[PDB]
């Protein structure tokens, strides 16, 4: 895996990753772990000191992850001022269903052919907390009941992105650009 | 070992890596196994070759035996979602994901060299899986023009096409020896 | 994974992390031993000498980690002068919370889904003079006593964000900044 | 682990800048590759200097013992004044390092752990060992049967025990 | 190490007890089958007992029990002991009607943790022989599957998996 | 490498001795399941002795062998040999009353070290087995659980998980 | 841990039953040549019962099992219980007419999933032998072997792989 | 890996009621030397039963299940400590009945030690109980002694009270 | 694949009052040789006993453990070097009954040898003493010539105190 360089005063070049930064957008792809959500959190916090109103551009594709991790990134998300666009490209499954949900209201986005997944696959009492943590974040962010939500992550599927739409995990799909 | 070339670009000499430099040049290598990671270096590099210019043409160099179906398909979205035509260009090989994505190019511009091979068949709960499946379906036939009977029967086959057999089939519109 | 590297006008450009400890903010992420315990002193060495009054952000999610690596974080904590805010996000766990609850007083910060833990998952006497050491640094800064450390601590749980700050592990639970 | 880089404009990455403190780490198990690193460091401090201290920092569980005692030599052999500063812990050749400091230059945190017990053919593992014996004996002024029997014992101790024990001289909780 | 009385298991044998144990792959269903036509030759009217406690495994040696089960002439009691999970539920729910047992503190699992076609087909498979012998419809059973989820013995037996929870013989 | 007297596990086995001895799972509480089977066939009023020396292991193995011991009309001797940790403590307290033992220096823990629901609904069984045998509520159950520590045999008969400590036999 | 009667699969090679189990390699070929040799021997006219459920394997021990099948006098009954795909789909078909046998639920593949030259020899030989067996023509073969799906029992009776489903003994 | 035939060698030499507690001590070894003490106690509960100790110790819990079934049944026991008794080794030597702890001449014996921080500190003190109770030291001298990374001669070993005789030739 | 005689080859052996120590000496080496001395001192305390030796040492403790149980049964020992006897197993050979300790014509023995310090010399004190005593050498020959890193011959070790008898064929 070769990451290519860019070149964007006068001229200066980046790495792709970090030319897309400079566009506003944040990566999470693939597994989530502490690694990845130091590494998103730290993006975030950097991008709301270049504007506290300026849109950020949450690109996502991860089969889920570290459930601690993944609440690290979604506090972070609701702790900063901007406006946040998520974008699920590929999937967005486990906690990653759970930070797509998460944008800003009406800047849900996923593309045609992603699919979504709510469904999840330390003690006991202990697991059992977060899962219950789970159910409250994505009742507040899909506007359904908890008995939906119970009901629905017991379910060993995924949701094409017009059915998480309607079931209030995102706002849009969209084919092209507006 | 990646070797080093320098461009002028206009005050002065810049030193990339040669895959550096062809991005430079508007195309894009989806090579070997679609992985998670491919995806995102590809889509990265589409999103930056549509802001450099929305109607200059992209080229897609695909020599790749496939890989993880929701990364292929990202690639495939993304592709659609940019307004750029996309000229997609199978050298080698372009199987499974990899003639997915060889076929999705803009009408008229999806090439082969002479001797590559294309193959369309493709070597988690069961109802997901087949979700996906007939997404392959309805991409395969929308971009090859063929109906989903003709698809779901062709794609059953453990085989490779000739770039002439991929042509009249609808995945690829013209097979070149030599540039025109 | 790669590392993003933004750019500050001074036109300087670094990594993420190295701005962010322009910030005056150190991480602490995942598990603590001698090499991101040397790393972090370094940091809280650095930024000292830029200045011992100005406040340091301590980046604080950890599972845990070498019981003395994490002691030698929290004695460099107490040694300088500058206040030290901590900011659980994630989890902090074993040491983790032991560096959290170090922070200065009133001071001490964690997100609202944050997971926090003060059990602990050489010789027999030396084992139990390290777990005696974290006895009376939980007390000194929880400002309990050590019959409630010692009973609160055989216990195999997360707090939530809310029961550490009973607790007197943190002091505030902020969900978006005040 | 990623390295940070920090501005003095010169940018260095932190362990670099902290060599321009003239503060040495004694990190981790210490092997040939890590005393020749130090021995490299404080002939270099020692080159750099009108006789400013040199600050070595130790948390080491220990390692080879010829390594430490080639750091060991090094610290005797430049003329330097050396700040030994245990955090975390100092144990086996760790130990021995924090003692061959400067006389009232030998610091410790208030919860570090020293240990000065030790976790090639017998005779020459014996010849190591009273080495180690007499090098101790000379920095705590302990007389030799005080540190045989002292380091015959699995235990480590408090950093007011070692100051009491003459492994060091200070145990700080501030800057004085 | 295996203790000797024969060797325990081989002993278990002798009282027409078969033991389906841990993940089924092809190797446990040809020893399982193996021993149902044995215990069949040496009289096909006297019950087999069939101990189960398996977490599931490979689907076709799970069918091949299945279809060996459905072709002996014996009665089969299951007895479900531990877990029953995937497709050692099938064969749970497989046994004689009547003579299928779970002990108390059990666990029932229908969930299901090649081509898509293929894949897919199996599974109706799945569907029809769990309809057949629950006498539940295919909407109940492929409703009910989807959810990944153990059902308690007093549970499975209302479902119609398994007739009886015993904590006693009777 | 075992020493044949048989081999001197089955012959402890001929003296109507099972053997829980160290991680219990699906194989070991087969095992141990097979033996109780035995035992009682050759005697359903003998009592039965097993020999507790675990870590714990499986949930649904222990279950497994709690079940077994409940289901057989044997009375059960157990006896706790240097440790009866996590299932390994339910074993022990699932003897029949009054013959529960320890020797003097073992070490007992209750506390323990698949979806969420499901390892709730687990942990829900096992408090209800222990508040059973050992007499206690629930709320004195999952309290004490969730110590991460070991009782000393005397402890452990004052929370009722044992009835006996034993230096010599009496 | 195979069970004693001596032991199982010894037992029931006394009932003239030979298994083919899981990938076939060149040592299962020469098990099963050796079975099939001493069930000849002890009578050149009884049955030999041939159990099926493999994936497939080495195509040389394959067609080593199949060579042997044909030389020997005896009338083969094969049986396919989970799945014969590949060389097991073969060995199938390959069993004497009208006692070409499968269980209701197995799964059977004739598609296939050394020089250039020679791999194709080969394949035009499985084409032959399917020929011969399946009466059907060699186009018909080469087109059906190069889709890659699995076919119920009942389509496989139909296309000339084995002759009757079974769900009980008739 | 190889066993010579007389029975099994270790099968027949237990026969004349002697168990070998030989190298690391886990729950497999003392399983094993529980059943054999069980055995031979049923054979006669008054002939002396010889425990052959050649172990660097072991898992605490696994040597303490050996030692409470050494009290337990009603048999004298020689313990007879050749080549090295360590850690559990060696409280398993010193649990032998009194009179009868036997060492050969160049053993080497050592009772200092080479789950939560409590529970490793209850198993300590177990450990300085039963040594105190068959050395017939205090618990201080017991504590001192464990502390001193070292090991005893067999002569050393019988004046700290951990065995009562040490033999070059049978009397 | 070990053959079987008119039982097993070495079980054989075993009954021909041949003990075979044979590759690195280790403690449970040792348990086994030791199970076998005590065994054909039941079946006779006067016939001689056999010990074969092809080793290239092992651990100290396991070596003391047999030497120890060698000294202590009353039977005569005769030690064969037969390929090589170095290091713990060159001390077993030395430590057979005088007169009886033999070597065929092309072995070679080692005296060189290839936990705490002081311990580690406490060891090689013990097999100074265990050696001197044999060779009937002093402390400096033995100390001395330990320090060398070679081998002898079989004569060059007659000489030496090791052994008694090199034999191309029987007497
Ligand atoms: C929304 C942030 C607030 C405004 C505020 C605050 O709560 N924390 C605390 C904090 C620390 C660490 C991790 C945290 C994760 C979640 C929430 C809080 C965190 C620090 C932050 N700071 C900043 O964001 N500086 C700009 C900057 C950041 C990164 C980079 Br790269 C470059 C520039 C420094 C100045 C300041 O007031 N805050
Ligand atoms: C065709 C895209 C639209 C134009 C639009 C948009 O939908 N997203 C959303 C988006 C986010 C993440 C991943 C996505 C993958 C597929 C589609 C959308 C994605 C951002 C994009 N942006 C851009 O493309 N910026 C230029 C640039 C990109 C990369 C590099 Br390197 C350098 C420069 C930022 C400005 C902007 O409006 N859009
Ligand atoms: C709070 C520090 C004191 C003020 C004081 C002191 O006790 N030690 C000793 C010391 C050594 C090593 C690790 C220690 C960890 C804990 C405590 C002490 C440590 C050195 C420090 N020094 C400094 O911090 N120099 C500025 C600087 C540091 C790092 C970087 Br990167 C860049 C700039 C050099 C000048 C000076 O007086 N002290
Ligand atoms: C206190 C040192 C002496 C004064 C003296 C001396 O004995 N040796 C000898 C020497 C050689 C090799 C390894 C040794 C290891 C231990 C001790 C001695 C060593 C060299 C040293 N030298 C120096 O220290 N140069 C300064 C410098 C060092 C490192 C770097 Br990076 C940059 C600058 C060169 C100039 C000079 O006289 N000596
Ligand atoms: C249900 C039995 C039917 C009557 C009948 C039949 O369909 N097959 C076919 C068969 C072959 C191989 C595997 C099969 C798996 C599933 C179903 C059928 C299988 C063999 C059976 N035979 C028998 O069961 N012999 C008794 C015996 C068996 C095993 C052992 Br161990 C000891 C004794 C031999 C004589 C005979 O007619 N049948
Ligand atoms: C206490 C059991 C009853 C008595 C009763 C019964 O419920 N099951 C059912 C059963 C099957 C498999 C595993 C089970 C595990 C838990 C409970 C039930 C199980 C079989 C048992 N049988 C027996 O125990 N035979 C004696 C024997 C057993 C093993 C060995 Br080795 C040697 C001898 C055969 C005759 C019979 O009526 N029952
Ligand atoms: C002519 C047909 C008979 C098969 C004939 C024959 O061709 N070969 C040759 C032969 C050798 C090796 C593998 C072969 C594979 C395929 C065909 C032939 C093979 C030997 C066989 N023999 C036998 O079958 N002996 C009975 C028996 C066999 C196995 C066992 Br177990 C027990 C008893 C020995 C006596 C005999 O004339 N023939
Ligand atoms: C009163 C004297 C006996 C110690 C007494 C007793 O307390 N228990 C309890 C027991 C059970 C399990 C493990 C224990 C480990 C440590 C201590 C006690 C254990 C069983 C023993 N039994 C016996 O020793 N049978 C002889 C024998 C044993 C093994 C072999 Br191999 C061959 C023969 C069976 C009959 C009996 O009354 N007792
Ligand atoms: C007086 C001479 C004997 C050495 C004497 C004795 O000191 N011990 C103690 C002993 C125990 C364990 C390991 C020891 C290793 C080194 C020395 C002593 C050991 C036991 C021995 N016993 C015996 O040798 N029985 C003969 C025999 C043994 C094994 C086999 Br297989 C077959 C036959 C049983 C009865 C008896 O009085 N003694
Ligand atoms: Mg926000
Ligand atoms: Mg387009
Ligand atoms: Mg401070
Ligand atoms: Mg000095
Ligand atoms: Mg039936
Ligand atoms: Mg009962
Ligand atoms: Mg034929
Ligand atoms: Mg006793
Ligand atoms: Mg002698």
């Amino acid at each position: 895996p070769l990451i290519p360089i860019v070149v964007e005063r006068g001229e200066r070049a980046y790495d792709i990753y970090s030319r897309l930064l400079r566009e506003r957008i944040v990566c999470v792809m693939g597994p989530i772990d502490d690694s990845v959500a130091s590494l998103v959190i730290a993006q975030l916090l950097f991008l709301q000191s270049e504007s506290n109103k300026k849109p950020i551009h949450m690109y996502i594709n991860s089969p889920g992850g570290v459930v601690t991790a993944g609440l690290a990134i979604y506090d972070t998300m609701q702790y900063i001022l901007n406006p946040i666009c998520t974008w699920c490209v590929g999937q967005a499954a486990s906690m990653g269903s759970l930070l797509l949900a998460a944008g800003t209201p009406g800047m849900r986005h996923s593309l045609p052919n992603s699919r979504i997944m709510i469904h999840q696959p330390i003690q006991a009492e202990e697991i059992m907390k977060l899962k219950k943590q789970l159910y409250n974040i994505y009742a507040k962010h899909t506007k359904q009941s908890l008995q939906v939500i119970e009901s629905a992550m017991e379910r060993d599927r995924y949701m094409s992105p017009m059915e998480a739409q309607e079931f209030g995990i995102l706002d849009k799909v969209l084919v092209h650009p507006p």
